[PDB]
C-alpha cells in the first residue's frame, strides 16, 4: 500500500477493569489497570481503534482470537463508519513464563471491508 | 449436535465454479448445516463439494467423516487451504437460522481446500454469530 | 489482509533522555512512561515502535511527524529480522495538547530496507 | 549555501524517460548539487528537467530561481507532484559528497513534478544524511 502511518492516543487512564479485563488479565474488580486507547491512521484513513490493557502493578508465549462486533456509536465516529456496522476485531493477550498475563489488547478494524487472509 | 438445513445437487454459480476450478456444467453437491453448543446456534455453514468427487458417497460420510472419508477412499490427499475472514452483517435468513436479530455482526469465514495435486475439493462458507464465538489462531 | 499481531518488549518507568527531554519538553528528573513493541503482519516483523508519555500525565489535536532513515542497531535488527547497519526509515510522531504541551512521542523504525512511502501533492 | 557539482545536457536514460514521458532523443538538462546548512552538507540532488523547456533560461535561473523562473516565463502552472521516500546506506561517492562515511544512513527522496497540465518537468532524486536531516510531513 505504501502509505505514512500515524496515530492519535484519544485516551490514557488508570481504572478499575471491565469483566473482560478481569477475565483476560486474571484480575480482581480492586487490581488497577492502565490503559490506552489510541486510532491508527494509514494516510489520513483511519485503520483501527486499538485498546491495550496492563495491569498498574506491572509499572512468554501470546495469542489472538478474532470475532465479529457491532460499530459502537464512539468506534464508528473514530473510524468514520455507521453504528451498527459489522467489525472485525482481534483479541490478543500476552503472558510471561509462568503463564502471568500482562497486555490485553482489542483492536477493531474500520469495515466492514477489511478481511483477513489464511493458508494452512 | 448439528441440524442439515439442505443437501442437493447442482450446477455451480459463478463463485462456485471459481473456487472450484469447475466449468458451468459441472455438479455441486451443496450442503447446509447449523451447529449449536448448549443447543444454542453457533454457525451455519454452506459446503459445495465437485460432485465427480463424491457422488459414489454416503451421504452420512460426506456429513460426518468427509475429510476421512476423502483419504481413505478418494486416493488423493489433503493439501493446502486457504480462508478468508470477514465481518458483516447477518441477513434475515441468517438471523433466523442462528436465531440471533438482523444486523447482528456475523464472523465469516470463506475457504477453499485442495488436494495435494492443487485440485479444489470443497469451498466451504461459514457465518458464525460474533457474540457467540471467536476464532482461534493457530 | 494479514493478521497483525504485536509483542511489547518492555514496558517501564525512567528518567528521559535527551530527545524525550527535548520532544516532551521536560527536565532530566521527570519520569517517563516508555513502551516499546514489536508490530507483526503474519509473524514477519513490520516496525519496532517506542512511545514515551510524561509519567504525570497519569483534549488533544494536534501532532507532527518526521521522516528519517537511521541505522539498523543491534538490538533493533535482531528484533526485526535484518542486519546490524541495514539502513532503515524511522518516522517520529509527538502529539500536544491545544495548549502545546506535548505529551507523547513515539518513533517507529521500520523493518529493511526495502519499505517506501509515497506521498502525493 | 549551495554548490553544483555538475551540469550538462544529455539524452535521457530509461528511468529518465519514463518519468519525464519522454522518447529517447529528447535532450534533458542534468545537474547534481550539493546544499549545505553552517557548512555542513545536508543534501546531495540529482534533478533532470527536459531541455526544451528550458534552453531559454540561464543557468543562475536554472540553478536558484527554478520554480520562479519557470511560472514567471513558461506561460504553465506548477501542478501536482509525488514523492517516494525510502532509506539507502551512503554509497562511497555519496559519503565523499556529504563528508560521511560508506555505509551511513541515507533518507533517499525521489519525485516527479508536474505542470497543472499533466506534463513532467522534473525529475529530482535527493540524498540527505540521515543524522543531519528530517522530512517534515505536510501538516
Ligand atoms: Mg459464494
Ligand atoms: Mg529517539
Ligand atoms: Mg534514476
Amino acid at each position: 500500500q505504501n502509505r505514512v502511518p500515524s496515530s492519535r492516543t484519544v485516551s490514557y487512564f488508570v481504572a478499575k477493569p471491565s469483566s473482560s479485563e478481569m477475565e483476560k488479565l486474571q484480575l480482581g474488580p480492586e487490581d488497577s489497570i492502565l490503559r490506552m486507547e489510541r486510532i491508527r491512521f494509514a494516510d489520513d484513513i483511519p485503520i483501527c481503534f486499538e485498546v491495550a490493557s496492563i495491569p498498574y502493578s506491572l509499572v512468554g508465549h501470546s495469542n489472538q482470537t478474532i470475532s465479529a462486533v457491532q460499530a459502537s456509536e464512539q468506534i464508528a465516529e473514530y473510524l468514520e463508519i455507521k453504528r451498527g456496522d459489522a467489525i472485525l476485531r482481534v483479541r490478543q493477550v500476552s503472558y510471561f513464563e509462568n503463564g502471568l498475563p500482562f497486555e490485553y489488547v482489542r483492536t477493531q478494524y474500520a469495515g466492514s471491508r477489511f478481511e483477513f487472509y489464511l493458508e494452512k
